[PDB]
């Protein structure tokens, strides 16, 4: 089934309906003026940080577990595997562009939903990230509450809620813990046939939209397009 879209509801409302029972849902209208809509392209993000290094994660596959760390500017990342065809697949480690950008923190604004939390200020983690279109991130378990804002491009997202682990035959990778073995789009039936009965949740997701993912939710992703995103985590 699908997600459910909402306008602007009242803080009250979103906690109550949203936020405390765990239930995802897709905001509009909160973050579709953030100046970054109408100012974050390749363009301005080369000319502020072009020559600024970033660690990017290189592997040989979206769905493989060969990941090894390097080095490289900005401009070298756009270059190799946003302008040219890439031989091998990569993404910037870690989503934390704000570290070595902090003049885009500007652009963007903390959407009030989030103080609702037990963990206020300085508690709550901001992540912005770009990357090409066919960028997959595999279906794994959030540790906090999410919100997931695109910036440019669409992306397809699939969530699974905390009851429905068993299905997606968890494991801990070398990145991160809490990963499921199963393609999402393209599963193996034959070695993860349970996976076939879970019910989940799907959408794509616009620029200006805001995907509330629950904690515990398992959350899958891939960039229907060339993708800018911001993330904030709070508990």
């Amino acid at each position: 089934s699908t997600v459910p879209r909402l306008h602007r509801p009242s803080l009250q409302h979103f906690r109550e309906q949203f936020l405390v029972p765990g239930r995802p849902v897709i905001l509009k209208g909160v973050a579709d003026h953030w100046p970054a809509m109408q100012k974050w392209s390749l363009e301005y993000i080369q000319e502020i940080a072009g020559a600024r290094t970033v660690p990017v994660e290189v592997g040989s596959r979206y769905t493989d577990e060969e990941w090894s760390q390097t080095l490289m500017t900005v401009n070298e990342f756009i270059s190799k595997y946003i302008v040219n065809e890439p031989r091998d697949v990569g993404y910037l480690a870690q989503h934390q562009l704000f570290d070595q950008i902090p003049e885009l923190k500007q652009d963007i604004s903390i959407p009030d939903y989030a103080s609702l939390g037990d963990g206020e200020e300085e508690e709550i983690t901001i992540n912005a990230w770009f990357g090409p279109q066919g960028t997959i991130s595999p279906l794994h378990q959030d540790p906090q509450q999410n919100f997931l804002v695109q910036v440019m491009g669409r992306k397809y997202i699939r969530l699974y809620s905390p009851q429905e682990s068993g299905a997606l035959y968890p494991h801990d990778t070398h990145l991160l813990h809490n990963t499921s073995q199963v393609d999402v789009e393209n599963p193996d039936l034959e070695k993860f046939p349970k996976f076939a009965k879970a019910p989940f949740l799907s959408a794509i997701l616009s620029p200006g939209e805001i995907l509330f993912i629950p904690v515990k939710y398992w959350h899958y992703v891939r960039a229907l397009d060339l993708s800018f995103s911001v993330s904030f985590w709070w508990s």
